């Protein structure tokens, strides 16, 4: 009943920013190749500075306090904010539930975007602490989405070649006038005792954090301090996933199995319990609320699909609700 470890391969990235194009099929058939294995792989030369991301995102969360959470919190937690279904603090709950997090959306979603102002669901004005509280971090928190959308556009020109298409065929889509892309920064403390109401186990006997679940994103772009935890499930059970906390863990989220016909599986994984003060910090690649891919089957000839289009709006809001009725309020 031992646990396997799971093949995760480095890939090289930093061809898809420039204009070697030789280089750039040669970053898509390994993607390809991790696409069909396990799914999941770590981005290097990424070109981001993720050790100023971790700093800044701990002074952040070690400084905050429950009466600036309480101001922060989404309706979840507090009935005076029913704008909040995504944007804003998640609690954590002492002797019950240990994770807790802040989620931001699209910077450009203001009062005047004309999504908010339809009030379209999905769209919401980020929340954001006090200025003189959290000196720079809305600063740092508003550049850095822009940081991991640059990263996500060009690894978007990666999944676009890995499958026969041109290169802009899902980053025509990822557009930051319109993008549901969220970030999410996830405290996972250390707790002694650890509250054994934050601990699932799972059908095979393993302590979770969180259980099994796909992606809902288009992509999923993931630091994680230097802590194991994530398994991947494969036919033969949980295999573990490496931690590096100098790159991005990438994989498809369920999106891109509807458009590809599964050809590009949504890995299923989950969280183990481990015992220890950990960051981990998701950048949700989501597309626009009206976004529409024409599924196709890169296993067919003709690429043919009978597959129905869904629109990415429609994906998203369903997709995390399911996600929150079946793995729990975050
Ligand atoms: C690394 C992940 C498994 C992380 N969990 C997660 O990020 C889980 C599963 S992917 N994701 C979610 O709950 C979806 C949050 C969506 C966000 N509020 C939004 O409005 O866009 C963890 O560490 O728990
Ligand atoms: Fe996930």
């Amino acid at each position: 009943g031992s646990v396997s470890k799971a093949n995760v391969p480095k890939i090289d990235v930093s061809p898809l920013f420039g204009d070697d194009q030789a280089a750039k099929m040669r970053v898509a058939q390994q993607i390809d190749a991790a696409s069909r294995d396990t799914g999941f792989f770590y981005a290097v030369n990424h070109g981001i500075n993720v050790q100023r991301l971790s700093q800044k995102t701990k002074e952040f969360h070690m400084s905050i306090t429950p009466e600036e959470k309480w101001d922060l919190a989404i309706r979840a937690y507090n009935k005076e904010h029913q704008d909040q279904v995504r944007a804003g603090y998640y609690l954590s709950i002492p002797g019950k539930k240990a994770v807790e997090s802040f989620c931001y959306l699209n910077p450009n979603f203001t009062p005047d975007h004309p999504r908010i102002q339809a009030k379209t669901p999905t769209h919401e004005v980020n929340v954001w602490p006090d200025e003189t509280k959290h000196p720079g971090f809305q600063d740092f928190a508003e550049q850095y989405y822009w940081d991991v959308f640059g990263l996500s556009s060009a690894l978007l020109k990666g999944y676009a070649l890995a499958l026969g298409k041109e290169e802009n065929f899902f980053a025509r889509h990822f557009k930051p006038d319109d993008t549901l892309a969220s970030v999410v920064l996830i405290r996972y403390p250390y707790l002694d005792p650890y509250p054994e109401a934050a601990i699932k186990t799972a059908a095979d006997g393993t302590k979770l954090s969180f259980e099994w679940h796909e992606d809902v994103s288009l992509i999923t772009v993931l630091y994680q301090s230097n802590v194991q935890n994530l398994q991947v499930e494969t036919a033969a059970g949980y295999q573990d996933i490496e931690a590096d906390d100098t790159g991005y863990l990438i994989a498809c989220g369920s999106y891109m199995a509807h458009l590809t016909n599964n050809y590009y599986k949504a890995p299923i994984h989950r969280v183990k319990w481990v015992n220890a003060e950990r960051q981990s910090l998701p950048f949700f690649v989501n597309l626009g609320y009206d976004s529409v891919i024409d599924p196709f089957d890169p296993r067919e000839p003709n690429g043919k699909s009978d597959r129905e289009p869904l629109s990415y709006g429609d994906y998203l809001q369903n997709g995390l609700v399911s996600l929150i009725n079946k793995n729990g309020q975050t």
